[PDB]
């Protein structure tokens, strides 16, 4: 009587690690779930859980980008990544024998793998990023070579939608970025797992600002010496530093699963990235993105008044403190907090695709 | 409204790897979870969890009834300072612990908390033991000022009822809520030969964490020198032992250093092991013949419900391993006790439960 859920992701790390909550959730249901990926496959092993390297030695870097160094230009990109996939995800799920396939919007071989064996397939998105829906009819077509290749020339069984995100910042999407009809999941922020270190626990009434940008840049501590309160950077992984001097409320970490820290910081400074914005989302805590150039996340934040753009340059005390005082951010930001946690969480998400798959 | 579980367990991995499945199932809930633990604590973080090193410095080796309970007292002494440390700064409301992490009741007594026992299988069990360790820790107890009782105290069992009818009566775990047994032996990238072959049966070959160190792997030297007339792939998890203690074997017979146990077994016909009470309920799951090699009650369930059989270090050849393949009688009774055990509750059910205990 146990189902078997069949995990076919994008082999960037921030794919694969939004997919885990409700893969763990499966498990916990007595149900069985295995990966068919590539690349930062380690994450899904380090995750408990276990995977198959569809694509052995591949070397992904060259297949986003080959040549010397719109919408069709990206599709044919992550149809020829997807492609490098297709053999591995078949002989797996041939073998292994799912009753669902679950998949990331840009990994082709999933739905792929869903319509070779008459599976339905579940889309997981990182966030509101990637809900293009034509992303994965544009990217079909594009593989058309390899669904012909092994003769898939069926459609899957259904094809079911989850979000993770609330319904506020759904409503602040452009009109076809958004997606009706999908199944929402709460978003469980899930970043790795960690023997946490003692500095952790927040001191008595001091409040702490995270910074994470995920090569030289002191201009920012610069101004934030004169905000009263600490500052904890985060470095990102396999990452080395050199310390100069930095100012006294200026502590700086290797690395530290995100969900973990902000639960006791009181505000966060980072790049923008998806996985970022969602987990400080669901902290209930006030965001300061530092774009780069002239994307949707920047606008969320002004949208539902949760935070704010700053100018890597334009980066002082006068931001740090408008995310630490000003009213309405925290506000706006405990109420998009419990709007995530009124979402179902990963559990009862899990129990419905159960009773989907038969 | 995200409810709190601190996990205090004790510091062999053997302890850890069957409390995580509970702890992934209270996380899928929406709820927060977190360890409070020393020594093998990295498998804790290697199962995408959160933990804090309770006793960063310690040696345990040199750590390690009322003589056991005396023990085991030492070794959790060295983790209260820490438990509670956590604990009140992490403000839990709810402490899941292992029988003889004595740090456990403690923290739990000393926040008026419900504790949760969580056993690695029927083997650690042993209802009463915790009362003589909370005896034995008297000195730290009265240390920190803990006078009270915890708020209420749950034992899960992951023993299917079949097993437990097998056990003798003290032993056995009244009043305790069933929780299905699901194998956790830590995540892997899954090697290309784990698929099997054009209708080529398989027998796992195993001896646990360990137990195949310091020259445990020799005891198989018997066994494979006959395995080669048999018909089926045997594929062996060393996991730690020598191989050069073997030195040749048969091409039939497939080598590796680790694999996820619960992986493996569901592309076996038979198990082959030491009697570990994780490979046992493993292999339970798995609904698979069983063979044990004895080096106690385990031992006992195998012959008890029908489900396989004793087979002395020495004695252990093709015979066996053809009874395993072939007795239908083995291959029923297994299948029958995995029904069983799938019809215990999940974990994602006893998690649901524990929260509404801690409302
Ligand atoms: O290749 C391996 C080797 C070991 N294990 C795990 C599975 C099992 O859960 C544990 C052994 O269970 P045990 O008998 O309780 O461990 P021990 O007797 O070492 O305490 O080791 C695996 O999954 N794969």
């Amino acid at each position: 009587q146990s189902m078997r859920a069949l995990f076919i992701t994008s082999p960037g790390l921030s794919h694969i690690l939004p997919t885990v909550p409700l893969a763990q959730a499966l498990r916990a249901l007595g149900h069985e779930v295995r990966y068919a990926t590539g690349g930062d496959i380690r994450a899904v092993a380090e995750a408990g859980l276990c995977a198959v390297d569809v694509s052995p030695g591949v070397n992904y870097a060259k297949l986003f980008v080959p040549d010397d160094t719109g919408e069709g230009f990206f599709a044919e990109m992550f149809a020829r990544v997807s492609a490098v996939a297709v053999d591995g995800a078949l002989r797996t799920a041939r073998s292994w024998r799912p009753d669902l396939v679950v998949h990331t919007p840009t990994q082709g071989a999933g739905p792929l793998t869903a319509a070779a064996l008459q599976l339905p397939c579940v889309e997981l998105p990182l966030g509101p990023a990637d809900s293009e829906p034509g992303l994965g009819a544009l990217i079909r077509r594009a593989m058309s070579k390899d669904y012909e290749r092994h003769g898939v020339t069926g459609e899957p069984t259904g094809s079911v939608r989850l979000t993770t995100t609330p319904p506020s910042v759904e409503a602040l999407l452009p009109e076809d970025r958004r997606s009706p009809g999908a199944w929402p999941m709460r978003y469980v922020p899930y970043n790795g797992g960690a023997v946490l270190p003692d500095w952790l626990p927040p001191a008595a009434g001091r409040r702490r600002i995270a910074v994470t940008l995920g090569a030289k840049l002191a201009p920012l501590f610069s101004e934030v010496a004169d905000v009263d309160a600490e500052f904890v950077l985060t470095l990102g992984g396999g990452d080395l530093a050199l310390l100069g001097e930095l100012p006294a409320n200026v502590r700086v970490v290797e690395w530290i699963p995100l969900g973990a820290l902000l639960e006791t910081c009181d505000a966060i400074i980072h790049h923008g990235g998806s996985g970022t914005l969602l987990t400080a989302l669901a902290a209930g805590v006030p965001q300061c993105v530092i774009p780069h150039g002239s994307d949707t996340n920047r606008d969320v934040l002004t949208g539902l008044g949760i935070g704010f753009d700053a100018e890597a340059g334009s980066l002082g005390a006068e931001q740090c403190r408008r995310l630490l005082d000003d009213a309405g951010l925290r506000e706006a930001a405990l109420r998009v907090r419990q709007e995530m946690s009124e979402m179902p969480p990963p559990a009862e998400t899990a129990a419905k695709l159960v009773a989907l798959a038969g």
